[PDB]
């Protein structure tokens, strides 16, 4: 079950960024964002995931203030976690 503040499929920004809480149900291959092969991309290896926000599999994303994403998710702003 998702937290009460999970990003939902109906969120305008989630729709624009093609977020899904499950990267295996995402269009990461179509987008071909740079930095890793697409099949390797998900929130846990993204620069915007906030490891100090949330609990467990439900962590912050800087692009979704006040909400939580799933570490196993993906969106089209995926960017390699570089620091
Ligand atoms: S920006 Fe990164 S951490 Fe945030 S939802 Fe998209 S892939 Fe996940």
């Amino acid at each position: 079950a998702a937290p009460a503040n999970a990003v939902t499929a109906d969120d305008p920004t989630a729709i624009a960024l093609k977020y899904n809480q499950d990267a295996t149900k995402s269009e990461r291959v179509a987008a071909a964002r740079p930095g890793l092969p697409p099949e390797e991309q998900h929130c846990a290896n993204c620069q915007f995931m906030q490891a100090n926000v949330g609990e467990g599999d439900w962590k912050g994303c800087q692009l979704f203030p006040g909400k939580l994403i799933n570490v196993n998710g993906w969106c089209a702003s995926w960017t390699l976690k570089a620091g």
